């Protein structure tokens, strides 16, 4: 049982490097360190659309994360754990014309 921080989680997989509009993309975000708090994600695109976003999870504290871009363009990538900006986040998507 560990406590919460949210410099424990870790997050990858290829959906958090490039995308296409209009394609499923994906990625992990593993808190099974990090202790137990809200998790948010916000992908949000250039214009301030937020795209739709479903999280799945595990219950070993890992989380797989599916969402579909429609607007080709550069998406932040908003991950916060209890309130708090996980590492290396925020950050930026490319996504790419279909």
């Amino acid at each position: 049982m560990d406590p919460f921080d949210a410099s424990k989680v870790k997050c990858s997989g290829p959906g958090l490097e490039r995308a296409t509009a209009g394609e499923v993309g994906q990625f992990q975000v593993d808190c099974s360190s990090a202790g137990s708090a809200e998790l948010t994600i916000e992908i949000c695109s250039e214009a301030g659309l937020p795209a739709e976003v479903y999280i799945q999870d595990h219950g070993d504290g890992t989380h797989t994360i599916t969402y579909i871009p429609l607007c080709p363009g550069a998406y932040t990538v908003t991950i916060k754990y209890g309130g708090q900006p996980v590492p290396n986040f925020p950050s930026k998507l490319q996504v790419e014309p279909a």
